[PDB]
């Protein structure tokens, strides 16, 4: 019956070889739209039309969730998530002061070469100590004075790569929505809209910019069920039955 | 977890043969886009599709900082900055008298032929006088009136130099920024996200508009690396290691 | 003189076959925009331009009103009004309640098949009746309900037709507009513009948004006279004379 | 000196077959930008610029009145303007009561076929009377009702006449503006910038909306001189002198 | 003096013997192109060049209009165009109801065989009737069905004859352009090329393109007169006597 | 299976004497045409054909590189790269300052007679200076002017030979592709097109345009073997196996 739709959906993702259902969401846009080209045969006394030529139907989907999460950028590469796994990451130490014999000691266990800045804007690389006791040659500071010390630290966690050569796996989706009755204000159905087939882009893009709250993109694009030559599917499920 | 990131990435740089961690940042922005080109062959009765070719993978950077520094402009062009040059750079006294002798007697250092400038529009370009007093035109001015000198001075600082062959090199980049737990509003993970393989690109602008504040903007372009064909690296850690 | 113009022009038309004074208007707008293509020939020492060729000459109009009339239309493609013919029209009627025995009874006179909407969205296309009422089944709905009928009924009235053939003939127009003289106050002149020769041109969009006020909007193209050679004429008439 | 400028100009025309000062104005605008093209040879070992050789130049012109003047558009197509000559024009007639005898008169001296107009939209064309009463058919009216009439008359007033073939000529221009002096808040010299060699460019658009003031806009292009070479000149000249 | 050359050039014919002004045009393209040979003859010791032989000289004509006039091709192949002349042309009815009977009754006056077309594709072919009604068997129609019916009628109008033996005759021609002044911007003189005898050549190709305006194009090819020796003349005629 | 083929070839090479594999490639392009001709012999009454002659089969190669390498132009003449040579090449050296002398010097090792350039456009040769300095006269340059200089010089580097009876040898040839599987996307075989004996034709343009990549490119002809009649063979081999 005739209905009003007001709120975002609930998207669901699957995987059509290993069966991991790859999200559930809460989102902030949706879209499946549509495309056909035509092109008009012409002849005859007047230049009329006699035939269209219609050759193709093409749909995209695009979502725009509100959190992040990791899996959505699985997706768009067909890796695999790896856990638990050794990396290496820079770390910063301020505030560092330089005591009466010309010496600093640090707090931290580097890895690599460790760089020192002053308040002028120098650099002095030196090797990674034995002891973490380092030495600063009188030129670059004195006694009391402040500096900042830049180097590599050892971490572990979740890891992702994107390669050069790796490309997408086909995957469901599905949306869902609630639409309201306008006479009795109550929720009457519930709107679905799956796709048995589809194909995911790489377009993406992580603008971070300040005091924003980052909204990630996804685009897909649907193919043709080799079963049933289906691309999608509307259903309308009533709450009274 | 799904987590709200909020904020901007520190930014790090490195260079690949000396290992210059040319950078520490307090940066406003931070992207890295991808692309992909398709081709798509039809054929057969129905003009469909059969398969399709991918031709490429490109990932692209920005970054846009708060302060100003010249490494950043010394990144993009390879040359380095040399330090304690003397350099010719111009100079300006105002409110200039002339005496009842028709001289002016400047306050400063002349090195090229001291230019003054009459009331209206007058230029008169003396040679540089020796004791450093000069003697007025003879209608150019007159006794009790203004003037003002330009020259140059020489002066000491750092300096860098663009030319028209030394192109770019090859650096290494990390972002971090943290994601918020959306339930507790606490910090739970460390994002990163490395790129091994980058090459700096030559467009950017330095302008000055009067009263805003100069925020430089340089873009990158990220290659593949030798050792394991990787572009880009996402790694996620907890704070519970 | 100098004059200062304000309102807008009153817009005449007439066909030059018959002479149909096809509209005195009440406008928005008016407009007589002119092109010339322009070309420069060089010669010499020195690419110097030495002439500025000129060849191909336009003119096109536009009006647009605040009512709505049916001649609007009709200039565009050249067909006649009917008058007083009749016409096929739909037609709905709500709140029909279904009495204790299963029936209904119309109240108008339908021509073809009436159809039946109950309050879930189900359908019945059941055949004219030749009484006046219709008997239900008593799965499509039961005593004590509401059901809504949509049939087509016969009304008379005016008739245009668009035809896929046909297209517009030659036309004359004429604005009129006032003009005051800057220093008193007053109304001088009555500027007129007439177009001894045009062409309508057929490219009309009538969107019927909510709580709009539709503005027509017809567009000419001005064709030289064959007599005289004149595609605009411009008059100026003082209101002393 | 360093001075600022501030208002618009006033602008001068003169024709040069026979000498008409076509224009003083008041008016709202002035440009007279450049354009250069630019080609950069290159050659020789290593892509090196080698020479960049100018090839062109333009200059154009724009001014924009704030009064309608018969003469502005007058230079832009040629013709020049009649004077005294008998003209048809359209005229309209409101409000006529109906006799009893299905009779009306007219207060005017028609010189083409009436056409009247019923109060739902009907027409009736009837050749010109000798007279001035008008029969009226019975269906079209009765009685005690109200009609309105259209026709041609007779006017004498100024003329032009845009042919297809005949296209402008070349006139010299000046304009005209005021330089202060930024100390002592006075008018210290004139601008001026004058034009040797000018044609007319025919684009101008007259719009006629409702609430609006009429801004013409005339467009002008500037060819080389032939005696010395010059396609513009500029003069400054201080009030002192 | 130097001029400006801009326009095609309004072409009229002459036919030599009865005189008849055959067309005045309204053009797009004018040609009067020329050829020479030459040979050169050689000897002595060294091969130089002794002596050049110069046998030839040809003037051919183009034009190209814009509208189509049948005088256009009666030039072509001399014939006179006969006025009022009886022919036989194909006409065509689309829509034919068959009716119980198995006849059908053409609505127009056929004069030779009628060849009837089903939906199908197949023909059948009846003699011409005298009262207009034509019985169609069952094999070819059938009961309530619409057939397309082909036949020849007569209709009066002008007539051609391209006959294989008839020639050419012989024609003057002569054109008209008008040069302006490159200085001022106005007219200075006319320039008119008469050519004194010329003979066509029969070259023409009528393709008749959907919804392209066909431009007719006929070649020619100039002879000397026998008076004078006159294959061309050139004329310029000033605007100022 | 139906495959698809994406990609160029790396071609190799052989000669047959001494067996150096002269070559591998990165490539951009490869080719195998074939060709013969036919004769057909006619008689009998009516123009018929009776007997066709094939006495023809030839192939030509042709393979476009990215990179340059010198053996690639080496086979193409037949002659050997000599190694550790001495040869004689121009230099050029500019900026030569005149000392209060008019005297020259050389920063060089000059081998014949240096020819000095003026701005101007002078020239002027001497026998070579033996002790490392020249003496200009004061006709061709004065004091104080810059002057260019050209010599030739001595330097050992890799040597090639073209000449006039030397041609080629026989050569051996063979390419490489990949081929995809259009269902799954995988790869699944790698095809090979052999040629058992070629010998290599004479005709290669190396254009140097400035800004341009070459691209050299080198033409065969292949001849069929003497022992089994092959002049071409394509072989297929899955990686199923």
């Amino acid at each position: 019956m005739k209905t009003v739709i007001q709120d975002t959906a609930d998207v669901y993702f699957k995987r059509k070889s290993d069966g991991k259902l790859v999200f559930t969401a809460e989102a902030q846009t949706a879209s499946f739209s549509q495309a056909i080209s035509e092109e008009k045969l012409r002849g005859g006394i007047g230049n009329k039309p006699l035939y269209i030529l219609k050759s193709e139907k093409e749909i995209n989907l695009t979502v725009k969730n509100a959190f992040f999460d990791l899996e959505w950028l699985a997706m768009t590469q067909g890796e695999t998530i790896q856990e638990e796994t050794k990396v290496k990451v820079f770390d910063r130490e301020h505030g560092l002061i330089v005591d009466d014999t010309n010496k600093v000691t640090l707090k931290g266990k580097p890895v690599s070469d460790v760089t020192f800045y002053n308040k002028k804007g120098l650099t002095y690389k030196i090797a990674v100590s034995t002891d973490g006791t380092y030495t600063i040659p009188t030129a670059f500071a004195a006694a009391k004075d402040k500096l900042t010390a830049v180097y590599q630290i050892e971490k572990v966690g979740r890891r992702l790569a994107i390669k050069a050569s790796k490309f997408s796996e086909r995957y469901e989706v599905e949306y869902r929505t609630i639409a309201y009755n306008p006479d009795t204000e109550e929720v009457y159905s519930d709107i679905y809209i799956q796709f048995p087939n589809v194909s995911p882009s790489g377009e993406f893009e992580m603008s971070l910019e300040n005091g924003n709250a980052l909204a990630p993109e996804i685009k897909f694009e649907a193919l043709a069920d080799t079963d049933t030559d289906e691309m999608a599917v509307v259903i309308e499920a009533s709450r009274d039955e």
